[PDB]
């Protein structure tokens, strides 16, 4: 299995290339997708983008499970509108917001080990693209799944969350629960 | 007992520190804070420290760049960064202002963000007014790397960290420091001067 690439590796900070839709069913692409799913599940994390394993292609994978959700308190899950969703593979995803509704919560990324920051995201999105088999799909998502989609689509354009985080919120994982500083907007929606 | 460096997340790093009463700078209490900062800075080791980084909500900075520290860096880097040794400096209630519009771009780290670096644009030339550790009124004129350190440390006193003013797509682990800059990133260096 490929290792998750850390911030600084140019592949993370460069625009990923579209996959030829007719090649999605190929050995080469299926292997990249298989590797991404295994890497994601090994971390474990709820989302991964191809550049994170050193592959400059427009591919994301994502899932949120009863198990992952069980590691957070009910009150946080409720606030974050965080709900299970089946494994999703999107090739050449194109994301657009469904409304102007936004929420602010702490995010992390496997390519930035040991830190989190508060990131404003759209609450409702639509993402078009291709599935694992090369069939055209349209995904409508809200709440936490929508945030995951934006985070992972961002990686395809060489964009990390640290370059669009709310000022004065960046923090170590151990400091996650400390108050927000004077003047910071409050978490939630 | 020597204080530990406070890490990003603790509100003392992210809020505005208060001035020291000038008449109190010479007191044992403030001297102790300053001695603690110096020991913590040298322990890391690093070239600058601000009081909020040891959990003290006061406007005090210390900084030091020794011939020894500088001996480790590449000759070409030292030249580009205009990085020259300077003796231990303490300023209380510093007030920083630029002396020209000339800027430079290089990588910075902060002990309060362990394990990462990013490229940050700074003024090449600054002047800082304030008090020394005995409470005497002073002015400090700096350029190159010393000017950068002054800006970074003064920023801490207003609850500002480099990560909120870094060039996009340059944030990186220390181990990846030397990897190439991605396309569209500005090159490291300085305006002609
Ligand atoms: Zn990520
Ligand atoms: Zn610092």
């Amino acid at each position: 299995l490929p290792e998750i690439v850390a911030s600084g590796d140019p592949v993370l900070h460069e625009k990923a290339r579209e996959v030829d839709p007719g090649e999605i069913g190929s050995e080469r692409i299926q292997k990249i997708i298989d590797d991404m799913i295994k890497v994601m599940r090994l971390a474990p994390c709820v989302g991964l983008a191809a550049p994170q394993i050193g592959v400059p292609l427009r591919i994301i994978v994502l899932e949120d499970t009863k198990e992952y959700i069980s590691y957070a308190p009910k009150e946080e899950i409720l606030a974050q509108e965080r709900r299970h969703f089946d494994l999703m593979v999107m090739v050449n995803p194109v994301l657009k917001e469904r409304s102007n509704k936004k929420a602010l919560f702490f995010e992390g990324c496997e390519s930035v080990d040991g830190f989190r920051a508060a990131v404003e995201r759209y609450l409702e999105v639509v993402v078009t693209g291709y599935d694992r088999q090369g069939k055209r799909i349209e995904v409508n998502a809200s709440g936490w799944q929508a945030r995951i989609l934006q985070h992972e689509c961002d990686h395809l354009d060489g964009n990390l969350y640290v370059d669009k985080m709310v000022p004065r919120t960046f923090r170590t994982v151990d400091n996650l629960d400390l108050p927000l500083a004077e003047g910071c907007p409050k978490l939630g929606s």
